[PDB]
């Protein structure tokens, strides 16, 4: 059972819009919206959306496994050894939000202060004192962005595994001599840094010049979660405010995915005329180039939606019906919709590119969709006497390490997305700090009334308490 | 009554080192160390110190008032109008941690997300909708470091007031026409940005080329808080670990101040031989140039302590007794003392330069000294039914704004260092995030045993609770 199974099962359900069933429904952890800072839903005048892994949630492990297969095939085609063809994707290994240390070739799970919670060199877990050799303070300088790469998204799940595999393969293969910063093969030296770049280029290549997109769209039911409730939610939002789409994706791909997500023999509710995905948005924008979008951005262009090509030149007209934009910046959206940032709830999945940057650069209100929260919740309960037990020992050592360990293993080899025992990861700390609201899915907003007040409790400093 | 009066009164007291009086003493808010993250005192192998506003706490409003007087005299000497000579320092106006917006010439108190809590143009307080003209989202981009200058320290207290004064003076003086970004005087245009720079240069000039240092050191009792307990604390620390000094200050000034702080007719305890300040430290370092010290730093030089001049060349020898260093980097200290960052408790007063940067760049353990916490605490109690009242309304609007207002006024015109009603400032949020421990004074560490465990409670995400 994957988080996409959980998500697809709630998606295979019709909306009961009785105000008594609605409130009842949101009592369940799974259908709940979580609050980091208070948010009055009535102040929101614009609901903003991203597509990939937000509106379009790719199925797991199917889509990761596809993306992995093709990156291997791109690496092998450019020269990596044919053994790679025998790797297959393992969804039990990679946790999202890991740092790849391009110097020493380790996958690291770290806290908000660069403290090491987990260290893995290929599939070998470095523990305790072995690690202090490379990390003498058990700590990394997050500022060293040249050395440390953070695998923020569900798109990096396959590359997270592939880096482990690759390090494993060259380590255990007797043609290659392992050194501190890479591998020697005769007179060729492959650093972890160059291997990492090759992988990073290959993923990018599969996404942009390979066949991941063509393959995804030719079996959509296999790769994308479809929900009858998405159109109903959007139509409700359009009643009380403005709705927009801003994706890094191109128009032709967005149109294939969006079309499919709205493909039901009705519109918002059963019995209503179907309408095309584009009637649900007041503003559609593609090739957004987030996070640069939340700064200077790029030049505002206009899509020709017949050819799926950009019209030549910068677009200098107003918002008219049917217009599709490409590029521009977050200020385009505020200007065209006449909104302030605090009037905009922006729903996305990329902690850095979507949520962090819109919050800090523009002060927009944020909603982080976290699809693994479906399965992370299920496990947080059924092992709450493993947690509540670890909790207890802290109050009351070698028994603390042992219990941390098996707590995490339930999540997988790399542990919870959110913590390693009693220690919170960087990812968690960033969700708490930048995501005003968060949930397993944005559809959870359907179970809350029009003018709800999400309440977080006020924070007190230690001397204040 | 100033926080320096509070601090000086606890400094005019002898140490009762009975383990029963000690524990009793630290029960008082004022003599307490506050915990942001758990810290086991027995893991600390090196206690590190800064001098200015840490070991040497300047008296208030005397030192601020001196520093203000001389910056005015430097501005007037370079061309600012003689009216400035009639300004006098007002300790009730400036709160530490304000942002100066060099575009529009406003002093702003903001939260951790760049939200506007208080806005002041000179001495006129902008409220509600008037402000939305210049800040349409009621928010500032903290990243715009070119426009927004953060007044982090007790050294910026006089310049915080002077900027208010200056904006006030040109606004209300009929020789100058007020524009959006500065003042017109005939064919001369003075922007707020250039005024700000002139002030910033003048403060720096007083500190480095003017007579603030000569004047301070010729009446030390007037300007510096002296405490018999400082030598005792240091000697206790030297028993269980290593002690170092790292200051941005030069040796000749450090030697004048340090000498005076140790000037008692005994050493650690009454009855013991006096010893010179330098015997208390295992490593002394001057002209540290923090925060650059916590990165690349500068070239390690060696002080000639007879002339107070730098020896010529880079220093390439080991730590020997009596050696005084200048420049270098945080790695010099770890190398010379053989410490890891987590073995180092660093006690300082500059949230950015001392605490933030040592924590993030090096993972050192941090202790923030916050001298206004003496007076901020006194007022947090005696108006806890103003807070507890505001607290109550949030649960249960125009009555919320009115009550926020008079809560703050107790602290001064610019409010609490830590909050504006129920909203925490950037300063507070940064103390919570970067300062493992904090207190009104570092001397508070004397009231805690050798191997104490400062405990903060574990943090839970909303879905985790
Ligand atoms: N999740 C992320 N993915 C990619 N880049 C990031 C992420 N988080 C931060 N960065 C960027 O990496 C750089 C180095 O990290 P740094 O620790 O200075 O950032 P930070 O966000 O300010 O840390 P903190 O969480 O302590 O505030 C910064 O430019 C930062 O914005
Ligand atoms: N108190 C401060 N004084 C001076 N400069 C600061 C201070 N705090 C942050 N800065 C620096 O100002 C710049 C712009 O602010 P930004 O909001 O990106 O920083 P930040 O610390 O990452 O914010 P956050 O608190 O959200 O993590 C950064 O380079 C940041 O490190
Ligand atoms: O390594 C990569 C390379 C490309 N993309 C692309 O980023 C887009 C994300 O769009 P959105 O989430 O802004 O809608 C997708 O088209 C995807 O192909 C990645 O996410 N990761
Ligand atoms: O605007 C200024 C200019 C100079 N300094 C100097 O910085 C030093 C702070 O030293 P420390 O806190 O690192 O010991 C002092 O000598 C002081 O003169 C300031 O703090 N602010
Ligand atoms: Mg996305
Ligand atoms: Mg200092």
């Amino acid at each position: 059972t994957s988080w996409s199974d959980r998500l697809q099962n709630a998606a295979d359900m019709p909306a009961n819009m009785d105000k008594h069933a609605l409130k009842k429904y949101r009592r369940e952890a799974y259908h709940r919206v979580f609050v980091n800072r208070s948010l009055a839903m009535e102040k929101i005048k614009c609901f903003g959306f991203n597509m990939d892994y937000t509106l379009a949630v790719y199925k797991s492990p199917e889509y990761e496994s596809l993306g992995f297969e093709l990156t291997v095939e791109r690496l092998v085609s450019i020269g990596y050894p044919q053994e790679l063809l025998s790797f297959a994707y393992d969804s039990t290994f990679p946790t999202r939000g890991l740092v790849f240390d391009t110097l020493y070739g380790n996958l690291l799970k770290v806290d908000a202060y660069g403290n090491l919670l987990v260290c893995a060199h290929g599939f070998n877990f470095i523990r305790g004192p072995e690690t202090r050799e490379q990390y003498p303070n058990k700590f990394i300088q997050r500022d060293d962005t040249e050395r440390f790469y953070i695998l923020n998204t569900l798109f990096n799940l396959p590359e997270t595994y592939l880096l482990a595999c690759l390090v494993d393969f060259f380590t255990n293969c007797p043609r290659y001599t392992s050194c501190e910063t890479g591998f020697k093969d005769g007179d060729l030296f492959m650093s972890y840094r160059s291997m990492f770049q090759d992988v990073r280029d290959a993923v990018d290549w599969v996404h942009y010049k390979g066949s991941l997109k063509e393959k995804t769209v030719e079996n959509l039911e296999k790769y994308v979660v479809k929900d009858g409730k998405l159109p109903l939610l959007l139509s409700r939002m359009k009643e009380v405010g403005k709705v927009f789409l801003a994706t890094n994706s191109d128009y032709k791909y967005t149109d294939k995915i969006m079309t499919y997500l709205f493909d039901f023999p009705h519109g918002p509710k059963p019995g209503s005329s179907h309408r095309p995905w584009q009637s649900y948005f007041d503003l559609i924008l593609v090739d957004a180039r987030k996070p640069l979008f939340f700064g200077e951005g790029t030049v505002l262009r206009q899509v020709d939606t017949k050819t799926g090509k950009l019209k030549i030149g910068t677009y200098t007209g107003p918002l008219q019906h049917g217009i599709v934009y490409s590029g521009g910046s977050s200020d385009t959206i505020c200007d065209l919709l006449g909104a302030k940032g605090k009037d905009i709830l922006y729903i996305g999945d990329h902690i850095f590119g979507d949520i962090l940057k819109s919050k800090k650069r523009q002060g927009w209100r944020t909603f982080l969709v976290i699809p693994e929260l479906a399965q992370e919740l299920h496990v947080w309960t059924d092992k709450s006497s493993l947690f509540e037990e670890l909790q207890s020992l802290d109050i009351f050592q070698r028994r603390i390490k042992k219990v941390t360990h098996d707590m995490d293993m339930c999540y997988g080899m790399m542990g919870s997305l959110f913590r390693s025992g009693s220690r919170q990861t960087l990812f968690a700390s960033q969700v708490m700090r930048y995501a005003d609201l968060y949930a397993a899915s944005f559809i959870n907003l359907l179970y809350y009334p029009f003018s709800y007040l999400f309440r977080a409790a006020h924070v007190l400093m230690p001397h204040e308490s």
